């Protein structure tokens, strides 16, 4: 193998159909809608925003090339599963050949509660090991993004697609 796989668990009462189309499908649309910072900008290097799409985000503008690059592993709205992979990001990591993050959604049997799961994959040279704490920090950042998207739904929980 040589790759560490971690899974995150999140329980919340949210609609999987609207949440996925509003959080996963409208993820690139809700990000800008919030208008959190105007000093950063995202650009799609290739792809229409689906599986194999290449997106790059840079904090500074005016650069022909972006130091940070984002690549999507695969997007399947039918299975409510999303795969996100990262090629390079600032320091990226030590002995970390690559870092990918996947977001999956599922509906509970009660019929009134959806659970979100996230998976991460880190390619290590081989003699290098990743600590759960080091990767845990990355999870905290992802959780923050969820709070932002959740805040929007809280302001308009009756929104309809």
């Amino acid at each position: 193998m040589g790759v560490f796989c971690y899974e995150d668990e999140a329980t919340s009462v949210i609609p999987p159909a609207r949440l996925f189309k509003s959080f996963v499908l409208d993820a690139d649309n809700l990000i800008p809608k919030v208008a959190p910072q105007h000093f950063t900008s995202a650009e799609n290097l290739e792809g229409n925003g689906g599986p194999g799409t290449i997106k790059k985000i840079t904090f500074a503008e005016g650069n022909e090339f972006k130091y940070m690059k984002h690549k999507v592993e695969e997007i399947d709205h039918a299975n409510f599963k999303y795969c996100y992979s990262i090629i390079e990001g600032g320091p990226l990591g030590h002995t970390l050949e690559k870092i990918s993050y996947e977001i999956k959604m599922a509906a509970a049997p009660h019929g009134g509660g959806s659970i979100l799961k996230i998976t991460s994959k880190y390619h290590t040279k081989g003699n290098a090991s990743i600590n759960e704490e080091e990767i845990k920090a990355g999870k905290e950042k992802a959780a923050g993004l969820f709070k932002a998207v959740e805040a929007y739904l809280l302001a308009h929980p009756d929104a309809y697609c």
